[PDB]
């Protein structure tokens, strides 16, 4: 559990916005991509496992499950890749909920920058630091630290 | 201390290596950019303190303290921006070794990606998860989970 992440892509302004959710804590790291390719998730899967001790990943979709690409960075990082399939069909609700609420966050923000990426960096913080009581940053590194001491 | 990042500016291949460094712990992120440029600072730090509990940022120069970009974006994420001035000369001397390791292990990897940036990631992934005993990554979780039951 310490160590499972969900990767999901959702769009807005003809981008792509990659987002990995940390599953027990709902603790997320986002970037902006002009598409959704293998190295693109390749690249991203990479720095996620330097920063976090990532397990298993939930891939978003079979071309990434597929990708010898993405195969290569997982093997490459120490990262079980698995499919991403709803086995908990509240799964989908969650994923969806959360991509509704980023893109909220989006728009509040909009104005304070000019760029997208800026804008997604910006929701990625308000995002991790909501107390809704803790916050899924605070989440994250408890649910870790207790497994440390393990 | 657990909220203390101090920032640094290394150079390879004509590129330049941005690295946060959490002090207490050792652990770290980078990214590579073409140039130190303020909006690419004020970038990086937006994205630092979305991801970790970002109090206090020693600026790696008087550029980037000076830098009215760098200033809105620790304004906009609640960044204490500090100068990095060694008062303790030993700061010097530990940043001056990390980048020597980093760029040491960047020579070990560097072969295992055509990109300097996906060495780089490489690279903090090794530095983060290298026992030295513990991780960098186990003891950052732990300082601020220690932090967080205060
Ligand atoms: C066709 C894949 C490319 N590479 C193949 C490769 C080439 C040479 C040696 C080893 C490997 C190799 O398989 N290495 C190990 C086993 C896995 C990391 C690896 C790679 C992946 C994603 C990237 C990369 C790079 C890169 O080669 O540096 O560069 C930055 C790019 C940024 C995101 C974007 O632009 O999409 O993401
Ligand atoms: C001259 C600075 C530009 N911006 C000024 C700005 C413009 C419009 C509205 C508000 C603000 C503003 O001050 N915003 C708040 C108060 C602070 C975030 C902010 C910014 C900084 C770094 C970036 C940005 C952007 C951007 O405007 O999106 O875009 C991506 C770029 C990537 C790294 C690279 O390429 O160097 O880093
Ligand atoms: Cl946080
Ligand atoms: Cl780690």
């Amino acid at each position: 559990s310490p160590g499972i992440w969900q990767l999901d892509c959702t769009h807005l302004e003809g981008k792509v916005i990659l987002v990995a959710v940390h599953v027990a804590s709902g603790y997320i790291e986002a970037e902006v991509i002009p598409a959704e390719t293998g190295q693109e998730t390749a690249y991203f899967l990479l720095k996620l496992a330097g920063r976090w001790p990532v397990k298993t990943v939930h891939t978003d979709n079979g071309s990434n499950f597929t990708s010898t690409t993405v195969k290569a960075a997982c093997w490459w990082a120490g990262i079980k890749q698995e499919d991403g399939i709803p086995y908990n069909p509240q799964s989908q609700g969650v994923i969806e909920s959360m991509n509704k609420e980023l893109k909220k966050i989006i728009g509040q923000v909009r104005d304070q920058a000019e760029h997208l990426k800026t804008a997604v960096q910006m929701a990625v913080f308000i995002h991790n630091h909501k107390r809704k009581g803790y916050s899924a940053g605070e989440r994250i590194v408890d649910i870790i630290a207790t497994d440390i001491q393990t």
